[PDB]
């Protein structure tokens, strides 16, 4: 996991629509801080889809592995309008860049 590749696939893929610092403003999609290790659709004060809910999973390695190599397929129904990542090295590095990233 080379967290500098993923820190720029993040940048490229997902920051339009996400933050990562704690106490960063929500956008289209909500603020990631926190991410791993928390159930979905728990990020405080952003307004979730009934599928994102309805999924229930834990985020983690695994969880993120499969969710962001195609999102529709993972959550039916959810509002992220973003394809996926079809390269295992870059959600396995954009997957560690989110570790540190969300960690702070
Ligand atoms: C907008 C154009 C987005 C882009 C590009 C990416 N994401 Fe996204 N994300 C977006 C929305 C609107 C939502 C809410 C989904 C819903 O159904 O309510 C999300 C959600 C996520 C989540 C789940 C958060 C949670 O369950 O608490 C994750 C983990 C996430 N997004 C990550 C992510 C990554 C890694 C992206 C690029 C590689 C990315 N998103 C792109 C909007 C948008």
């Amino acid at each position: 996991g080379d967290v500098e590749k993923g820190k720029k696939i993040f940048i490229m893929k997902c920051s339009q629509c996400h933050t990562v610092e704690k106490g960063g403003k929500h956008k289209t999609g909500p603020n990631l801080h926190g991410l791993f290790g928390r159930k979905t659709t728990q990020a405080p004060g952003y307004s979730y889809t009934a599928a994102n809910k309805n999924k229930g999973i834990i985020w983690g390695e695994d969880t993120l592995m499969e969710y962001l190599e195609n999102p529709k397929k993972y959550i039916p129904g959810t509002k992220m309008i973003f394809v996926g990542i079809k390269k295992k090295e870059e959600r396995a590095d954009l997957i560690a860049y989110l570790k540190k990233a969300t960690n702070e």
